[PDB]
């Protein structure tokens, strides 16, 4: 799948061998992260003018490609707590159709290349891209690296049990 | 256009005279000062099983209903400064592609009908079913229908501006 | 329009070329801004014993000359953000046949001349003689002839847009 | 199964494709939530004075239906992480024989029919009649219709696990 | 209109189609939607030494050019309210020939690129070159780029009103 | 496997049928609880001077006999949530190579042979032994001897996850 706009030319290929190269080397390993963890090899290539502008349309299209990929008959919901090190990260999805965010972490130790807003935009965007429910919830830890990590490992490992085909249609109100 | 869950049964008609007859009196009501101060005509019908669930999909569906409206170009921002005896409520509204509410309001009298919760649900289906950023911004006020009913009066007013046509997409990026 | 009590006798005549003398030069100064960004000449006359009785008195005699001039079908609703150096003041204004004012300042600097006395009392005066509600809210400042001139200018602006003609009858309920 | 009081008339058969039907609009959505969350066709009808006696007495009666039905030897643990927009409620049953319950929650935007008591009063029912061990921790959430139905929710899948057959008896002290 | 120091070098040119290349990408997007949001073409150049003798030389030379552009009768007065998902930031102008610029931002989530020290110097120097007042004050939000990107959209919106014919000098002292 | 020191000699032998007996009562329950959780019979046999070398002893060794079990290409990380009473503990794993323990706990009623400092000494041992990082954080509870066998049973169901059998070194790096 590609998104194309004036500041970001992104493909995001699920189920396809190939290279993450996004032109952000921290991404490039949150996004690795990421795919290892959902459990699939996929190609992602993308340019960009400003690093905001990449994090949050690769959110919105890796959402979309989860999206497009997701059996007619869906799990729905999926978490995962993420130790690394220091880090102990809560992440809960509901692939809801109701897109929301909130992403509460406290970073002690800043590393150069991570920052919240950067993960927020991430978040938001694959939230929108998806349409879902995400929340990150840091339970413990003080290294930006080992947060935003255990954050993507995390999103990688809920999002394989939501994304999992389902007998029926998981809503009580009969649509999702 | 209908919207049908096993919760919820909604009609919204943009253009057509009727009725707005949702069977909660408060919705009815605030739905009125809504499409009055959006300046168009619309007709509602809904029936429903809980009324948060009739607020959020009352949400929703006009959305949805105000997103089939637009003109293909449209003026996307609009904003309203709404006053109402003590309340005062700004009311900021992008139709950017990306949901997201804030309501941020704080009710001092309360009155039988009138809840945080009910407002908030119907804003965040408004903003999903449209895919817009809405903020409800109180400057001053006591009283629960006062800053509620001026939350509606605004929304109408700022939508009246945002769903104008336009000459151009209005977007740096060159798509919304 | 004339208005005389024991303490005041008062001539406001919106859109009649003259000068605006009552006596008291800041006064004067406050209602040739108003004047000046309602958009109209005005005449006004003033004798007065106290200062408080001639703000006050003003107000209400304005307030009915702006209603005596108002078209059969008004917008209602005006508002106005004025910046003055410093100042930074919201103005709104709902012509709802329901008397209140709401003048929330914060004069760190104060000038001789300029007081909140004088100019809450011009303001619940206007919304008396008017009938209106009034919200004047200092967003920024500190020197009270930049606060209260930036009021009247916004008082001005705010009352061109409220008063200008409508198509409609503008209130859900059908009568204002 | 029937209980029957002066106070209250509970069916519950669990396992019986059926209506859920209590007579409370709120108790009759939530029930719906945990009987599709657990997995699980069921049947309940209700007959009741006071909404405290319902919930209580449905707890207890459920509680009692599902300890009927459990395998001899059966899972024991299970728990469930379950967001609703805002609200991420974490839900954990130890099926002891040790009933206790202790629901932490925190409503900021209430909404009628939603009651922290009642919320406790089915709680502590279902604990004492099940003979087990529940905790309902609010991890995140403002909305009391959405904090309530993600307890609902995870209730049922966390009791989908605990209740699951085994091939032993789940204690190192040799009984339950 | 070109400006020249040992530390800049810059051309403005309104109204010509051209580029925006500054050598700062996080100033070429801000141009780009302050321009955008004014509604008028712009060829800007530049090459600089430090990032903020760039920001300020170019907020004074756009402002230069921009005063140049003026109709002899302006509006004078122009505000926006600005919403970027969650921020809300209002910007309000002045052409007063008063330089003045109060810049109330509150960022909590910082981004590479993005400085408040910047956007000071930008409007300051925008403040000076055009000879006006300015504020931006922050009403909700924290994501830096989404704040100073409103910021810029909001000039360009404010401006598009004030710098617009006006069939009068536009004070009551009679020179501006 | 046998570790031998002046301190302690202990036995740990993972698959066999056999008895849990280290000469300290708290120890052999909270092991039991342990084994029986993980889903393994051991034997398990100590002799030791001061308890702290016991419990510490036996952490090491225990993980230096499970290390020595693991699968070439093993599962890597598990969690458990473990309710015991008033008790709600968190536990987390992940067999990384990189040795650390968290253990955060707070105990309100302290009981006889319970201590913090034991089982600290046993987590940190179990993570150097094994070379893991192990979080054990307490959500909920007071009473010591349901907090401390909680975090047993949670450790004994997360290594039940964490040591099974994968068909990929599990991570993104190439090497564990
Ligand atoms: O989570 P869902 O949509 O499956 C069912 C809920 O009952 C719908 N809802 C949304 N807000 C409150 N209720
Ligand atoms: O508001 P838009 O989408 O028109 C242009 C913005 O540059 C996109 N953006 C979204 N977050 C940061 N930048
Ligand atoms: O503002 P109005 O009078 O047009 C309509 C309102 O519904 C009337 N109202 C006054 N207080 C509460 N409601
Ligand atoms: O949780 P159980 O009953 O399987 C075993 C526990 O050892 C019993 N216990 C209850 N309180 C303290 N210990
Ligand atoms: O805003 P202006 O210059 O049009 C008129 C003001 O009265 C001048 N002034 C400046 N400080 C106080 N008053
Ligand atoms: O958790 P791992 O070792 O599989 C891969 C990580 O990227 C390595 N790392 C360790 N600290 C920061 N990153
Ligand atoms: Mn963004
Ligand atoms: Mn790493
Ligand atoms: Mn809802
Ligand atoms: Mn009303
Ligand atoms: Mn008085
Ligand atoms: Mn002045
Ligand atoms: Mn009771
Ligand atoms: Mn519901
Ligand atoms: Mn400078
Ligand atoms: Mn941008
Ligand atoms: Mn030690
Ligand atoms: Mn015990």
């Amino acid at each position: 799948m590609r998104r194309t706009t004036k500041e970001t030319d992104i493909i995001v290929e699920i189920g396809k061998k190939g290279e993450i190269k996004t032109n952000d080397l921290i991404l490039d390993h949150m996004l690795t992260a990421f795919a290892f963890y959902l459990g699939k090899d996929m190609r992602i290539t993308a340019t960009y003018d400003l690093r905001h502008h990449l994090w949050e349309d690769i959110g919105i299209t890796l959402g979309e490609a989860l999206r497009e990929n997701l059996p007619e008959k869906f799990t729905r919901f999926g978490n995962a707590i993420m130790p690394m090190d220091d880090a102990l990260v809560l992440v809960s999805v509901d692939i809801s159709n109701r897109p929301y965010a909130n992403v509460d972490v406290n970073i002690k130790d800043a590393e150069e290349g991570f920052a919240v807003s950067l993960l927020k935009e991430f978040v938001w965007g694959l939230a929108r891209g998806l349409r879902a429910t995400i929340h990150i919830k840091q339970l413990s830890g003080e290294n930006a690296h080992h947060i935003v990590e255990a954050a993507f490992k995390g999103l990688g490992m809920a999002l394989r049990v939501a994304t999992k085909e389902s007998e029926r249609v998981e809503s009580t109100k009969g649509v999702l």
